[PDB]
């Protein structure tokens, strides 16, 4: 048997050669290794000498791999055979290398990469955590950092917080903040103040301000929690010794934000990947910027199976830093005013951002004047290898990143100050009202600049005529693609009857006689599906391609536009690359996931309504072809 995409699917792809199936569902555009698997992105840096900005990843679980740009938009591999950074089998990383992220100005006044070290195994939440399995190491950039070279000595962090039953204690992320260091140096009562407090904000200056380090984990029988550190006595030469300044966050096991866990999931047993923000409404500022966490939380339902994460949530919430309460507990404390997900697809997680500087060699040759932030999500391949026997060996590689998102302050404007406004434990928080129209400002998402750019540079642009639903109905575009790379981008505005109805309303894509993919929203429980119930001719056959159906919550809130009261357009950027699916909304909403289709015909796209109601479509285009992200492979 010879592969041929035109013809039925084998009952059993388990069955065939190894790398069959190599380019089937493989991305153009995306951040992957030239083969084999990838885990969480980690290490990114604007190297200050180039300008390059560098981007990080866990591969084949023997540690970090890397690769650079110079524009955001294409990458080229550090090295060749696997291009790793930094692998285990040191002293003080015997077993495996997790995590890390980089100073840029660090040791020898170079890159310095500060990761866990894992000297034993197994290691999981949810049984006894063996002493010394996770400490924190440093590694020095060299060749172009190219390369990682361990310092010679043992972890700068050896060791969980004193007597303290943790859960996990892995993952560093390294920040600054002006925040953190007037409230750490004023009096405990000066630092009660705000006013006092933001007049020393703002002569803060960055270019000598110590560092920051937040460790994520959890406490056994308390809950998750992330561990807070900082060059000792604040010396932004200390690189050896970081104090330790306590459980700056921490929420009790599996509670949620909300009454009801209904717009961030749950708080779960385990923080991961922790990355503290500092944002505006223009970028990222460690100065003025409002303080955001982005993080995964591992869940479960009841009863635990041991060593299994059921739920890994990619979450993020903003609030305020305060010095801690009357006790011997943290010395600054994080609370949260609201909370969302960065990315609501199941197979989203572990997000490793950086900050990108206005003078990265990136932004000097896009022209960006804002110090930016941004993030890749991880799209693990296997469900976190919980796949039921997914054709890895037939496929010969694993995983991928999202495309890279800038976040920041995104404010929504001109709101109707209503029960949609006022719900409790939401994803927003009202900016300012008079009761009768408010300013909402939230996390905002975007696919960064220059690759959004890029993957409609060179496309071929085909519109479609704007077009109103009421029946039920499926209606085939014009003229459809005819390959599975293209952005879909489309506006869709519902009457304010609708909100009481069963409507869906969207499209199916990646669509052929014997299979589609549908995306609609739903206001029934105000989300967006990805129904894949149909994606793949495969799937029947081969459970190891789920098929189960995504989702993630969005309201459509009652604005005005023109002095008319109308609810909310749902403004839609959906991104297909290849079997890579996002979907973006209202630059404050992103959800993905993968939509291997088999056929080479299944390329249709069609307008899709339930009849429920009635929807308005407009400025609905495809643009086909994205681009190469490896030009150099």
């Amino acid at each position: 048997y010879h592969l041929d995409t035109t013809a039925p699917p084998p009952t059993n792809l388990s069955t065939l050669p190894n790398n069959t199936l190599f380019h089937l569902w493989r991305p153009r555009a995306h951040i992957l290794p030239a083969e084999g698997q990838i885990g969480d992105p980690c290490a990114h840096y604007t190297d200050p000498s180039t300008g390059l900005f560098h981007v990080g990843f866990l591969h084949d679980g023997d540690g970090i791999a890397g690769a650079t740009t110079a524009n955001l938009a294409t990458y080229t591999d550090t090295s060749d055979n696997g291009s790793f950074l930094i692998q285990p089998g040191g002293k003080n990383d015997p077993v495996a290398v997790f995590d890390g992220a980089v100073i840029p100005v660090g040791v020898n006044n170079t890159p310095t990469l500060l990761y866990t070290s894992v000297s034993f195994l197994p290691i999981h939440w949810s049984i006894p955590y063996t002493r010394g399995s996770e400490t924190q190491s440093l590694a020095v950039a060299r060749d172009g950092g190219r390369r990682f070279d361990k310092l010679d000595q043992g972890p700068v962090i050896a060791d969980h917080p004193f007597a303290v039953d943790v859960t996990a204690f892995r993952d560093p992320f390294v920040f600054r903040s002006a925040r953190l260091d007037v409230l750490l140096s004023l009096d405990e009562e000066v630092a009660r103040n705000e006013t006092a407090v933001q007049q020393a904000v703002d002569g803060w200056t960055e270019k000598n301000a110590p560092w920051y380090v937040a460790v994520s984990g959890g406490v056994h029988g308390v809950g998750p929690a992330q561990f807070l550190y900082r060059q000792n006595g604040g010396n932004a030469s200390e690189f050896q010794y970081w104090e330790y300044l306590g459980e700056w966050w921490q929420e009790a096991t599996n509670s949620s934000w909300g009454d009801e866990g209904t717009w961030a999931g749950r708080w779960g047993f385990n923080f991961e990947t922790g990355n503290v923000l500092f944002l505006t409404e223009e970028g990222h500022d460690p100065q003025t910027g409002e303080v955001f966490v982005t993080l995964g939380t591992e869940g479960s339902g009841l009863p635990i199976v041991p060593q299994v994460s059921s739920i890994h949530d990619m979450l993020w919430a903003a609030g305020e830093v305060g010095v801690g309460s009357e006790q011997e507990g943290a010395k600054v404390e994080f609370s949260p005013s609201m909370a969302g997900f960065l990315d609501w697809g199941f197979s989203a997680y572990a997000a490793a951002g950086k900050v990108l500087p206005a003078s990265s060699a990136v932004s000097k040759t896009s022209g960006v004047e804002v110090d930016r932030y941004v993030s890749f999500v991880w799209l693990t391949g296997d469900q976190y290898e919980q796949a039921d026997g997914f054709p890895t060996a037939q496929q010969g590689w694993t995983g991928s990143l999202l495309l890279p998102r800038e976040l920041k302050v995104q404010t929504v404007e001109n709101v109707v100050d209503n029960e949609l406004v006022r719900e409790e434990g939401v994803s927003w928080v009202v900016g300012e009202s008079d009761n009768q129209t408010a300013t909402l400002r939230t996390l905002g998402i975007t696919i960064a600049r220059e690759t959004k750019a890029a993957l409609l540079a060179n496309g071929s642009v085909t519109a479609e005529e704007d077009r109103t639903l009421q029946t039920a109905a499926v209606v085939p575009f014009a003229q459809s693609p005819s390959s599975k790379f293209f952005v879909l981008t489309a506006q869709l505005e519902f009457p304010a009857s609708a909100r009481s109805s069963p409507l869906q309303s969207g499209f199916e894509i990646l669509a052929s006689e014997l299979e589609r993919t549908a995306i609609y929203y739903q206001f029934s429980n105000e989300s967006l599906v990805v129904d894949r119930s149909q994606t793949s001719a495969a799937a029947p056959t081969n459970p190891g391609l789920d098929s189960f159906t995504e989702s993630g919550k969005l309201r459509l809130f009652d604005v005005i536009e023109n002095g008319q009261e109308q609810v909310e357009t749902l403004d839609l950027t959906v991104v297909v690359d290849n079997a890579v699916v996002e979907v973006y909304a209202n630059g404050r909403f992103a959800l993905s996931t993968w939509a291997r289709s088999w056929y080479d015909n299944s390329t249709q796209i069609r307008f899709f309504h339930n009849g429920e109601g009635e929807v308005q479509f407009r400025n609905v285009s495809v643009s086909e072809g994205l681009y190469n992200a490896w030009p150099e492979r």
